[PDB]
């Protein structure tokens, strides 16, 4: 099917609760990167867009150093617009705040 007939998830089992961290991104990192992308890509699709991704930065900044939120959202768009896949978004956002 292409176009949204609706009913999809009904009963909402929202299990925050999978992967305990080793030595990685840890209770803070885990939670902003996951929610945010996974709050966009909603069914499991792969690229979150510029729309989406800049109301993602104005979630996750909150109060930041200085070319943090413009440097992603300008650096990404460039060669066919603004596309970014969680591989982008996991590896840019916990190097630039870790």
């Amino acid at each position: 099917m292409a176009s949204n007939f609706k009913k999809a998830n009904m009963a909402s089992s929202s299990q925050r609760k999978r992967m305990s961290p080793k030595p990685e991104l840890t209770e803070e990192q885990k939670q902003e990167i996951r929610e945010a992308f996974d709050l966009f890509d909603a069914d499991g699709t792969g690229t979150i867009d510029v729309k989406e991704l800049k109301v993602a930065m104005r979630a996750l900044g909150f109060e930041p150093k200085k070319e943090e939120i413009k440097k992603m959202i300008s650096e990404i768009d460039k060669e066919g617009t603004g596309k970014m896949n969680f591989g982008d978004f996991l590896t840019v956002m916990t190097q630039k705040m870790s």
